[PDB]
């Protein structure tokens, strides 16, 4: 041997394989909280992550959704990489699917299966792709892939203005509360989290929403800086979306627990909560770009 910007590289993420994982998860059928499709998804993901070197842990809990009396079983899944680390990052996504495509204006269409391809599913699929590479990634931080159950187990969507409807965010609230309770006894701390939501469509506009900006200014700066360096053109230095300036999502509970957390989202996704939110709406190149931004963010941590 002889001797030969923060140091990081892109990885050979496979865009076709990433889309195939979206298709595979959607081919389960709906993965509504508390259903056999969700159980099947958990098995698929657990086997995939373990086979690529991650340690997989379940966070099992029960809740009562507002419109129901029965309890629903919920399970967050955590696939952990690099255990011997005092600082850990989170890459997260929900993975339950909404019971109905509630943006359909013909309510008969609320009785049809909602595939939710770009909504939770694509984040899980990007984690499946990233898992092929993680054991080859140099990282000064731990990395936990966290899949939240029960983000939108919405059986009653309410009436806009008149009724709030069902509750969101069971899984992220459970995870964040568990961290708050355990933190003083843990040998690590979570120093940042990136939530992936509505991010994988062709030409996505991944803009800056307010809870992310307020909760995690340096995380936003690092992620968008990495995006500039890797050429991920979807990450734009602009505020908000047509649909909303500030977006409630799974990152709220994380920020409230003191974990800076950014939502990587295009809330103007045109197939949001429509039956047309299907795997053909996913861009493999967009998935690869977001994956490379996440891996660059991981690698630049001191
Ligand atoms: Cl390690
Ligand atoms: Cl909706
Ligand atoms: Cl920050
Ligand atoms: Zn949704």
């Amino acid at each position: 041997a002889r001797p030969a910007k923060p140091d990081f590289k892109t990885f050979p993420l496979d865009p076709d394989r990433a889309v195939k994982y979206v298709q595979q998860l959607c081919d389960i059928g709906p993965r509504i909280s508390g259903t056999p499709g969700m159980v099947k998804q958990q098995e698929v993901l657990t086997k995939h992550f373990e086979g690529l070197g991650a340690k997989v842990v379940r966070q099992e809990f029960k809740v009562r959704q507002r419109s129901q009396r029965g309890a629903v079983d919920m399970t967050n899944l955590i696939a952990s990489w690099f255990p011997d680390r005092k600082a850990r990052l989170i890459v997260c996504s929900h993975y339950d699917t909404r019971p109905a495509a509630h943006q359909e204006t013909d309510t008969q269409n609320w009785r049809k299966p909602f595939a939710s391809a770009n909504d939770g599913t694509a984040g899980a699929a990007l984690m499946m792709e990233l898992a092929h590479h993680m054991k080859g990634v140099p990282s000064n931080v731990g990395v936990d892939f966290v899949l939240f159950d029960g983000e939108e187990y919405i059986l009653d969507p309410g009436v806009p203005g008149l009724q709030e409807g069902d509750k969101y965010f069971f899984g992220s609230e459970h995870f964040a509360n568990g961290y708050t309770k355990a933190k003083a006894g843990l040998p690590y701390r979570y120093t940042g989290a990136v939530l992936l939501d509505l991010f994988a469509h062709d030409g996505a506009r991944l803009a800056m929403e307010g809870y992310s900006l307020r909760g995690a200014p340096n995380l936003v700066a690092e992620l968008w800086r990495v995006a500039g360096w890797v050429g991920a053109k979807s990450f734009v230095n602009e505020r908000g979306f047509d649909r909303a300036t500030d977006v409630l999502d799974d990152h709220i509970a994380l920020n409230e627990a003191g974990i800076p957390a950014v939502d990587v989202i295009d809330f103007d996704y045109k197939h949001w909560h429509l039956l047309s939110d299907t795997p053909d709406k996913i861009s493999g190149k967009q998935m690869v770009d977001v994956g490379n931004v996440l891996l660059g963010w991981i690698q630049i941590q001191k």
